[PDB]
Order: structure tokens, then sequence, then C-alpha cells
């Protein structure tokens, strides 16, 4: 069942698969769980007078530093190798938002919800300009934001697109940008030429 | 560690996500005959039952793997608070690098004792991506590090393999990152100096 751990009673897995731990994205998850709280409970098993992380690291690390005194977390009776099989699941069984559904969860809030941006970002635990150029994408050709959406073009092909006045010319660039898998470089030449 | 029948959930048709890679929802689907539901999913009560919060691909790919029932935590929350804990969920996340993953394949063959073909049961991914990924740590440690914070695809990783000499691979990987080429471009390359 899902059960309140304290903090203290959990101890990180030494052998745990992931060894980069990001100090800003880490910093993110935590202001993310100052405002919604731990959505996901953490999984450990017993281990010596406590417990060991399973899977949920990152969650432990940044309730820690958003001065959390406690985790939900899920206590498996696994053996060694299935505790490992399982955080390799946690993390590898994952499909992102793109980046056109992300901006369009910001335009959903900012729209219906009548948040501003700043709040977006408290209520979400991101940088508020990480809002705001998600939102600047959705002003793009929707053929244009399909290709952001589907990775043929990065969101930084995307951001030298939006300097093209003409919506057609836009259109005509970007087709000739992804295809040839053409450099951020080389696009905001392109658009220069076309200005 | 609530079970909910898996009939009494309906997804949120607002919900964040609009695009279901199937391929991805197979893999999910394997892990979950293998592994279960590690991560409950969130709903709201709905009509005479539940409407997804966060968990549609858990949802649907534990339907795929026959499950009756999913598990589950109960929310009472309002609309937009519902759809703020839905971005929440995708968006504060951090994945392994591909290294990582390799290293974690490796674990489980050399000190687990597990076949390549176990670690592909029992994490749900494809026997050709536990192979490739193994294959990676045969790489040099620079070239390693690479693969690992992004410079190197993959793709370019596994035709750079096919480098008999490692002098010349190293040679040949930063070739590929300085003159940003193609997968493909790296395959000549790699070729030519099979021939000598
Ligand atoms: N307020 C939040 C924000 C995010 N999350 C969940 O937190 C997990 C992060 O996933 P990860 O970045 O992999 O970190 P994690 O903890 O698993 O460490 P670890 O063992 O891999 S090193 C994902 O499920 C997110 O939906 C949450 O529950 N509450
Ligand atoms: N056997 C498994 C394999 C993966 N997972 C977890 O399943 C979530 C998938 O994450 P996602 O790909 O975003 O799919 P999801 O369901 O949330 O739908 P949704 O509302 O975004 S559209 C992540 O936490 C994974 O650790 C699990 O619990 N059991
Ligand atoms: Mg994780
Ligand atoms: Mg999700």
């Amino acid at each position: 069942g899902v059960l309140k751990l304290p903090i203290e009673s959990i101890h990180r897995d030494k052998d745990a698969p992931r060894t980069y731990f990001d100090e800003e994205k880490l910093k993110e998850l935590s202001e993310s769980i100052k405002a919604q709280g731990v959505l996901q409970p953490i999984l450990v098993r017993k281990d010596g007078d406590g417990y060991r992380i399973i899977a949920g690291e990152r969650r432990w690390r940044a309730s820690q530093a958003a001065g959390l005194k406690e985790v939900p977390a899920i206590v498996r009776d696994v053996t060694e190798v299935q505790a490992f099989e399982l955080a390799l699941v946690e993390n590898l069984q994952r499909a992102d938002l793109n980046p056109i559904e992300e901006a369009e969860g910001y335009k959903r809030l900012v729209d219906e919800f009548k948040l501003t941006q700043e709040q977006v970002s408290v209520r979400v635990g991101k940088e508020r300009s990480t809002v705001a150029n998600a939102l600047r994408l959705l002003a793009l050709p929707t053929d244009v934001k399909g290709m952001v959406a589907d990775g043929s073009l990065s969101m930084g092909h995307a951001r030298a697109l939006l300097g093209v006045p003409r919506l057609p010319e836009l259109q005509n660039l970007a087709k000739q940008v992804a295809d040839k898998k053409l450099s951020v470089r080389d696009t905001e030449r392109l658009v220069q030429q076309s200005r």
C-alpha cells in the first residue's frame, strides 16, 4: 500500500543505475513538490533498520530540499535482481510529452484556467522562461508545429524560423531546413537571406 | 495497493497527450507482463467510475497485457488541479542516459547472470535494443562520454563500432561531431577505413 515514510528512514541505493544527478533539474523537481507534493510514491525495500530506495531517489532528494519530513512510498518485498529490474523499468518505460504538447498544456493553463506565465511556472516547477518560450512555438503554422512535435525540427530550428515574417516563407524555409537536416546556424542564415 | 477494475477507468478527453506511439506502448505492455504496474495511476471520481489524471499509457498498456485491474490513487481535486498534476507527472522527470542504460543491462548480465533475452523480457525492451546498448560499452571512454551527453547518437555510435582499430575510431568520432555528419556519412567514412 501507499504509506508515508519518514524521510530519514530511507537511504539511497549506492548501486542505483543513475550516476549523474543534474542539480538544476533536481531543483525544478523540488519546486514542483512545493506546489503539488509528491505525485507518485517512491518504491523502497526494507534494508538494515530502514528502507533502501528501489526507484525514486530524485523524488527523495528533492523532497529533502523542499523541507518535507515524509515521502509517499510503496514497500516491495523483492530480490536484489528484481529490485534492479524495477529500477530500470521505472526509468526506461516512459514517453515524454513532445514540445507542442507541453506548450499546449501551458496554453490551457493560461487561457482556460486564467493563470499568468509566472503562476504557471510556480505550479509546474519550471522556469518562467521555459513556459514563455514554449508558448511562442504555438504561433508556428500547423505543419511546422507538426515537425517540432515529431522531432524532425528541433526547438532551436523552430525558434529561428519564428523570425520569418511571412507564413508561406516560414513554411517554405522549414521544408528546406528539416529536409536536409540543415543546421540551426544554417537555418538562421537562411532566415536572414529570406528577409 | 488499491486496485481498480480496469473497466471502471476512462480517459480524460482533455488530457495533455495527443500522440500515442504504438511501438512504445507495446514495450510498456511487455514490461507490465513481467513486473506489473510499478507506479499507480492517478484518477478522479467521474460518473460511476474514474477519469484518468495521470497514467493513460499505463492503463492502455495494462489492457493490452490482459490485466483486469490497475493500481491507482484516487485524488479529490478540481479540474485545474487535475490538469496541473497531469502536466507535472510528465514534465518533472530525468531519463537515464544511453550509457547508464547500457551499464544497467550489463549489470543484469554480468552480476545477476541473466541472458540478454532474459533482460529483454524482464525490462520489456526489444531484443535488439538490449544488444545494441551493450555493444556501446566496447567504445573507448571518450567516445562513450559523447554518447552519454548526446553529442553522438546511438546510430552514429553503432556505425563507428565497425572501425576495427581504436585509434581510427576515436579520430572518426571527432570528425562526425565536428562536421555534423549524418549517420549515413559516418557509415561511408567507416567503410573506407576498413579498406585501409
Ligand atoms: N511533484 C512531482 C513531480 C514529479 N513526480 C514523479 O517523479 C518521478 C521522477 O522520475 P525520475 O526523474 O526518474 O526520478 P526518480 O524519483 O524516479 O529517481 P530515480 O530512482 O530514477 S534516480 C516521475 O514519475 C514524476 O511523475 C512526482 O511524483 N511528484
Ligand atoms: N511496468 C511499468 C512500466 C512503467 N511504469 C511507469 O509508468 C509511467 C509511464 O509514464 P508515461 O509514459 O508518461 O505514461 P503514462 O502512464 O503516465 O500516461 P499519461 O497520462 O502520460 S498519457 C512511468 O512513471 C513509469 O515509471 C510503471 O508504473 N510500470
Ligand atoms: Mg526514476
Ligand atoms: Mg505520464
